């Protein structure tokens, strides 16, 4: 079985996670899933109580858990999710941007961004050098570039066998140059391979998103391209994520805390529920138990039906229903 | 009068610049413009002849000139345009993304990106630290952040008095934090002001580009957002640029060398010609002579008519005509 | 008036500081000095009792104070001294290396002043692990800082033998050390007898002929090393003061450590602390403009030299058989 | 067999190197050493004639060579020596500071070896202007490099008095200097008599009691400074050799400069160059496995010590009245 650290987060995190809990419990029962969810404290409110956004007590629980499942965190998000990615070396950030039926703005969209998740500018090596002068250290390593490119190969083998490596090695000759070279060395000759500058990737996503299968890129570039790709697919409200390392993993929506709609019962739970889908997939592949696959298919079929029918969709995906209405619709289709 | 260093560049640069020359000469004559164009050597081919992509001889001419007007450069572009931005402190990169009539994909679009053009990761402070380990120094300074925010204020005063500062200060607390703080200090209270993380900017550009007036941001973020905004407006083939410093300025398309269509007479000259339009505007504001304004209006009216009529457009903007056909159409409407 | 945070510190720190108070009081009495000494806690003992080497209340008093006067700190010395240097931009570290009369010493009488940039170089702790087994540190050299320290070197040299050597390694560090050297040049050339020396050559040349040097101006790390070398050469390391001068704040301390070995035996030599009180009084003249701090510093320094010159009431480390207390009385008697 | 790029250099470099060739030949003859010496150009004179301090042809020969044997270089010393160090990862800098018989010297007989990490710290020149008046440099400390240098310190100490001091400033540079010290610990503890000393305390303690030290292991900058200090203390700076050891390549040179002052007068002391030939022969034993390089190095070193011991044919800098040429003949006669 699995122990899952469940972090609710801030803004819409609590309402989306707590309402979605009814579906997690229904899957546990219907498919006899040996998964224990333990709620753990992290984020902006947590920082007010403990003085730390990610306190020792929470770390103690997470260290014990197998996996982390979380809603968005607010202003302290770097002290929560970035700290976790670093400390557990959750080096592969997998973000599928996939259209659901009965949405546009771009028709059929299915793009996977594979984002390097541990280096680049994300380790906080920043300093005030002098009055009004600041510096940050960007870090690119062969080790980290090679392993992310390996993840991109594995993913692309399961899709259309096509990968574009996105970087800016024309300007960043040494750092991005090493990244591209490492990617080239793992990928070229095993999949259809190409390279594209990040600025031209941003434009090409808009011009022709159906030209893209797998995108492999660095931390900050992946942050940016995954948001763009997510919106293109139709909404950040439908965009899930897996942060996968060697020993642990973390599952979460791409979207933020959305403080301006918090408490209003219109947040889309789909990104979170799809992240649960990716969690269950991995539970299957680790356990060798088909029940997690059955629960994953029930979940996804349910969401896909709700979208296909199109009566209980939140405003962000073109509907007029509440988070509650959406959750009940999905729940009744399970399972 | 003005002396203009004219750099043709690589890929489609030569054909677009040399064909456009007929319009530059026609404006000089029709409006009695005292502008001398001097052709100077820069880029990939230039590097083969001299050993330097931007040789001393070219620098000698540029130092003498008032302004630089250029086509795209290929693989050595960082040794050409980045070297020029740095050495002349051309600190404001102004990129208007504006729809022309009779294009979509997004209807009416009019967004100005104001991109800081001298620091961030663009100064090439990169090193191999150790076997397989590389580092780059990102630089953000108050001085540079303040002056770009001043340019964004001036531009926004001429438009809808609305500015969004785009950064990633949730993760880059010190560098991006200083950037945002400097922007806040110049802008807030003088224009409608807000702040947005770069990832959410990328998504919001797609979701609702008409919500944006002026975007002020750092070097790399601006590189990325200006390409996305340009495509949204309809094509990188229509996206001009001004690089403005205290003593000199440089005008150029946002797009690259486009080697795969070089020599095929289908490149869109509009981005370059619109960059000439921005050059002439500035000549007016420096000289106090209305003739440059008359030439600028003739040029823009001509291009706008060609687009509005819609018979002589290149493939990138939905037509089927050649670069030649487009140039002759614009030329005959001048002036 | 001035307020002075008086830090007793660790090891011999408390005995030296507290036994010297009677000299502080004498000076205030004889020269009508409006100085208030407020006791502030810092160091290893403070950390054990309060949980911090510099607890909140200590920082509170330090803020209000104009100057800090301290004894040695133990294992938390870096935590205390460095934080204070950076917090209050105490940019000039003044390290005199001067023989006293007539002490046994291998090199004869040496008189050298190291002027050490005290806020940048590698002391800002801008360090990280960037990868498994790879660390990096950021050395910072600025024009403003290098210019400031050279101006200080100018004033000290003019007061001495008009001779400054700028010490660096700009043959290898072309940009950082090159900016330091250039800033020293621009301040010093044409106003003093100026020269430059590579740091490795300086270390050899101090040994070879220490009598050739007057003032050395250099960076944070090079200065840490050359101060101690010059100090040992002069035979004065256990005896010599130091000053860390900032615009709004200054810190004065002996260069010697806590010497836990001899704590409690009533023999610690108070000379270094007392000369650092001498440097404090010099800085009080400058900020206040008044002559009484000068007369006081000269009285103090005269008294000290005379007890070393007569030989009858010295502690054992400088060739005597008296207690700290007996040495202090003798010094105290010669004041006013 | 070995190929040695023989660099004559500048100032006294050419006279010392070329007059020593007859000793190179003697050694090859007497001990059947398959060594080929190929003359390679580098330095100030080379730059003036060819446009580069290390021209293409020089780099071509250096590549093919197993070892570099050089005299001093002038103003281009950093351009030459540093490039070579980084290019060929000559990671161990061996700097002996040893008195010779029986030279006048202030501190008596000293025998100290500095083992200096020779490829990282601040010597990679990772420096820039980041803003008007603000420069930055990147100090790099790696586990691999620090471990390598400690292993070298182990072998040298075992050959000597089994005593190593690791010198650093980890109280201030907690991460870079902390990794260096930790790597030295992990190699050395339990195999030698190990201790650590702060770099400023080391500079003072070398002066105070140089007889206490056997081997010092430290970083690139600290080593540059302490080598020269220790060298002056021993009275051996003009006399002492150095080695820069890499896996595929090694460089041997005197520590003394070009001494343009005395070039052409037939008096330059060839001892430093000749002992660096001694260190070259030690390294040739290790790579080849054969004993003849050892017998040769001992013959050389015996010959040198004996001419210093008899006093009749020494150059003027070490208290004699002979020419370089006369000193070389005397040395040459005692070989084989
Ligand atoms: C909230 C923020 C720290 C995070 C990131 O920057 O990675 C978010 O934007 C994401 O994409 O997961
Ligand atoms: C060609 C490249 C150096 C340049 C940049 O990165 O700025 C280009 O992408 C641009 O946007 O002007
Ligand atoms: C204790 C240490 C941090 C301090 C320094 O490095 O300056 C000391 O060595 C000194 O010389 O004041
Ligand atoms: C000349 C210089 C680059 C070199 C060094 O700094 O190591 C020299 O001082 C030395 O000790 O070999
Ligand atoms: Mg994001
Ligand atoms: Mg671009
Ligand atoms: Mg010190
Ligand atoms: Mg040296």
């Amino acid at each position: 079985g699995f122990v899952v650290a469940l972090i609710q987060g801030d803004g819409i995190g609590p309402e989306v996670v707590s309402k979605s809990k009814t579906i997690l419990a229904r899957l546990n029962e219907k498919f006899s899933l040996p998964i224990e969810y333990i709620e753990v404290e992290a984020g902006d409110t947590t920082k007010n109580k403990f003085g730390d956004a990610l306190p020792k007590d929470s770390l103690r629980v997470i260290e014990k858990a197998d996996m982390i499942l979380k809603g968005p965190v607010g202003e302290t998000a770097a002290d929560v999710v970035v700290k976790l990615r670093l400390m557990y070396d959750l080096y592969a950030n997998l973000r599928p941007a996939k259209s659901l039926p009965g949405l546009n703005k771009f028709g059929d969209v299915d793009i996977l961004v594979v984002r390097e998740n541990t280096e680049d500018l994300y380790k906080g090596l920043e300093h005030v050098i002098s009055d009004g002068v600041t510096v940050g250290i960007k870090v690119i390593t062969r080790a980290a570039s090679t392993r992310i490119a390996q993840v991109a190969l594995n993913q692309a083998l399961r899709r259309k066998k096509k990968v574009v490596c996105v970087h800016k090695s024309n300007v960043m000759r040494i750092t991005d140059g090493l990244f591209a070279e490492s990617c080239r060395n793992v990928l070229k000759g095993k999949v259809e391979y190409s390279e594209m500058y990040v600025d031209a990737a941003a434009a090409n996503l808009v011009r022709n998103p159906q030209a893209f299968d797998v995108i492999v890129t660095e931390n900050t570039y992946g942050d940016i391209l995954s948001d763009e790709a997510g919106q293109i697919a139709g909404s950040l409200g439908i965009s899930p994520s897996a942060n996968i390392g060697d020993r642990k993993s973390l599952f979460e929506p791409v979207h933020g805390a959305a403080f301006d709609i918090a408490g209003k019962n219109i947040a889309n739970p789909t990104a979170f529920l799809l992240s649960v889908g990716m969690m269950l997939d991995r539970m299957q592949e680790l356990s060798g138990d088909i029940r997690y696959n059955n629960a994953a298919k029930s979940l996804r079929d349910a969401i896909y039906s709700v979208y296909s029918e199109g009566k209980y969709l939140t405003p962000d995906v073109g509907g007029s229903s509440t988070t509650d209405e959406m959750i009940s619709a999905i729940r009744s289709k399970i399972g």
